């Protein structure tokens, strides 16, 4: 891998290598995101969930949310991946952490980037100031967090309100994703990632862990990329035969666009091939 990334490189075929990826993607079909009905639970109109892996919200009232199932069977690893909740999707967010059983929630965007809303603030800031979610009668309550230069890792309190049972949620927040681009090195998204691990969120004991940035196609796809890539390559005999474009294509069976530039390409490459000599 660190010889077909040298290589990419000094070709500059990144372009050309994601384009192929495009080309390649699944196809399956969204209507369910589409109905009129569900004009205002999409962040972009661009960025459906296929109906084949969308998660289905449980209460009597319309099941849709911006959600994937991505299930990868040889990893033996899945991921929720979401767009950035709206101002009227928080309560069906936390709703589907609950059914879910999720453990942790993956954040990789600041709330406002380069001055724009990628995501409402769905969590409470203040301990003091708990947040209701009177549609899904969930409550949640900051419980203590800690702030690194990075990343934050908080811990919050989700209580169903209806049978009063409270669960502990993680929430890990990688907080300096670049305005622009990618960062210049892994280093700091592989201690995000190995954090996240470290902490059980990940593993099949829970539910999947739920990741998103703004749409929850393109930082969240190389957070969950480089994890199942990193995890592969621990599983097999030869590690080298773990092919990044392979695996992003299966990913790409359950959530469309997936690594949304051919720089993200690129960094999920560098993320797998700083990781793996890592581990
Ligand atoms: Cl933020
Ligand atoms: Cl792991
Ligand atoms: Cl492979
Ligand atoms: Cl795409």
């Amino acid at each position: 891998m660190e010889k077909e990334f040298e290589q990419i490189d000094k070709s500059g075929s990144w372009a050309a290598i994601y384009q192929d990826i495009r080309h390649e993607a699944s196809d399956f079909p969204c209507r369910v995101a589409k109905l009129p009905k569900n004009k205002n639970r999409n962040r972009y109109r661009d960025v459906s969930p296929f109906d084949h892996s969308r998660i289905k919200l449980h209460q009597e009232d319309n099941d849709y949310i911006n959600a994937s199932l991505i299930k990868m069977e040889e990893a033996q690893r899945s991921y929720i991946l979401t767009q950035g909740p709206l101002p009227n999707t928080c309560g069906h967010f936390w709703e589907m952490v609950w059914e879910q059983k999720s453990r942790g929630v993956v954040m990789l965007n600041r709330v406002m980037e380069k001055g724009s809303l990628k995501c409402a603030q769905y969590w409470p800031q203040k301990e003091e100031k708990e947040m209701i979610f009177e549609d899904t009668n969930l409550k949640l309550t900051l419980i203590s967090e800690d702030i690194k230069s990075y990343y934050t890792v908080r811990q919050l309190e989700l209580e169903n309100l209806t049978t009063q049972e409270t669960r502990e949620i993680l929430h890990f927040h990688y907080t300096t994703w670049p305005d622009f681009g990618v960062p210049e090195s892994p280093a700091s998204f592989l201690n995000f990632l190995f954090k996240v691990r470290e902490s059980g969120s990940l593993s099949g004991e829970h539910g999947p862990v739920v990741v998103h940035c703004s749409a929850g196609i393109g930082r969240s796809g190389t957070f969950c990329l480089a994890d199942t890539c990193l995890l592969l390559m621990d599983k097999r005999k030869d590690p080298s035969s773990v092919d990044i474009k392979k695996v992003l294509l299966e990913m790409r069976k359950f959530r469309m666009g997936l690594i949304q530039t051919a720089d993200q390409l690129r960094f999920s490459y560098l993320a797998v091939i700083e990781g793996a000599k890592f581990i």
